[PDB]
């Protein structure tokens, strides 16, 4: 009923609008699984109109943000209430979007979408797979047993730049500076493995009051099937468990699914699952 229609653009949200937003997120992600990431630091903050709130009566029921990562890409995340979905919603509010990402010049578009849910009409509309993230956690209190390789763990120090940027270069080809703000952040920790006395992997740690959270796990891919990326893990998983810690969360990028088989031999579980698909403008 379009009378109650109505399309809000935005420059950040509000506390309200936050509020709204979150029950939105929640009852898409009771249907669909996962949900696409919103980013709700950023939009929080004041930036310089690409927000789209869809209200129905003052109901949020569509939403739609534009997040400039990339210097030659534009990430797009869509929710739409599972009741109103097929109504042309989505359109609606990608149609509001596209101006203002030709005005910054912009022309491809990257979407985050639930894991498994729209593989088969993303492909026929010409969108592209390009990789998935994986938001994984394991709340055993149990620590891991075994799983050990001739490798010893070190925590990097500001001094083990050239071997942290020798992972990265080699796993996920400026990250001197990268390093060196991951490293001056108090809750930021690297470990690196090595065998013998050559660096074959790294997991940074995030630490929080009752979790801790592993990311940018590299293993070189010479030295991959030979137990090392569950060894690190595993000496990961129990640092965290032996600092009173009660949740072990995991965020892991793959371009194929089996590579999650050793995370649930470890015994995480998926809490959020996205399939990041591309797009030209032109279409
Ligand atoms: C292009 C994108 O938006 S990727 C968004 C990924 N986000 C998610 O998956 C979050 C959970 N899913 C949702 O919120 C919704 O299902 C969305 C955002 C994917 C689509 O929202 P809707 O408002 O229902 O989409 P809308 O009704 O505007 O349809 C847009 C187009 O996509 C098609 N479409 C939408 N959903 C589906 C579906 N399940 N299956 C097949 N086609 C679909 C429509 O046929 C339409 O095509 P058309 O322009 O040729 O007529
Ligand atoms: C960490 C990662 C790279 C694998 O590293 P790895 O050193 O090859 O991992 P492992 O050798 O420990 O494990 C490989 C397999 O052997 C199993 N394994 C490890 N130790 C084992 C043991 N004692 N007993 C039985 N099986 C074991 C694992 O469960 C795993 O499962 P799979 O065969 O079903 O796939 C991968 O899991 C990953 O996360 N990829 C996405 C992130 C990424 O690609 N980073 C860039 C790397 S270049």
């Amino acid at each position: 009923v379009p009378r109650g229609s109505m399309i809000t653009q935005v420059n950040q949200l509000d506390e309200l609008q936050l509020k709204d937003l979150k029950t939105l997120r929640a009852e898409c992600k009771k249907n669909d699984g996962s949900i696409p990431n919103l980013y709700i630091h950023i939009l929080k903050q004041h930036r310089s109109p690409t927000s789209f709130l869809y209200y129905q009566n003052g109901a949020l029921i569509g939403f739609l943000s534009i997040y400039f990562f990339y210097d030659d890409a534009v990430e797009v995340a869509v929710l739409v209430s599972p009741q109103y979905r097929r109504q042309g919603i989505a359109k609606q509010l990608i149609k509001e979007a596209l101006p203002l990402i030709k005005s910054q010049n912009y022309f491809n578009l990257i979407f985050s979408c639930p894991s498994r849910l729209n593989d088969n009409w993303l492909t026929s509309k010409g969108f592209t797979y390009l990789h998935s993230e994986y938001f994984m956690e394991r709340d055993d209190l149990n620590p891991i047993l075994d799983y050990i390789r001739p490798l010893s763990f070190r925590m990097a120090t500001l001094e083990d730049i050239p071997i942290l940027c020798g992972l990265d270069e080699v796993c996920f080809p400026d990250s001197v500076h990268r390093f060196q703000q991951i490293l001056n952040e108090r809750e930021y920790e690297i470990v690196i493995a090595m065998l013998n006395n050559h660096p074959i992997g790294k997991s940074h740690i995030r630490w929080q009051t009752k979790r801790a959270t592993l990311s940018d796990i590299a293993i070189l891919p010479k030295e991959q099937g030979k137990g090392f990326g569950s060894a690190l893990i595993a000496h990961c998983i129990n640092m965290i468990l032996s600092e009173g810690k009660s949740r072990v969360d995991l965020d892991v990028e793959t371009h194929n699914k089996k590579a999650l088989n050793l995370y649930i031999q470890l015994g995480f579980h998926i809490q959020n699952a996205c399939d990041y698909w591309s797009i030209n403008v032109n279409q």
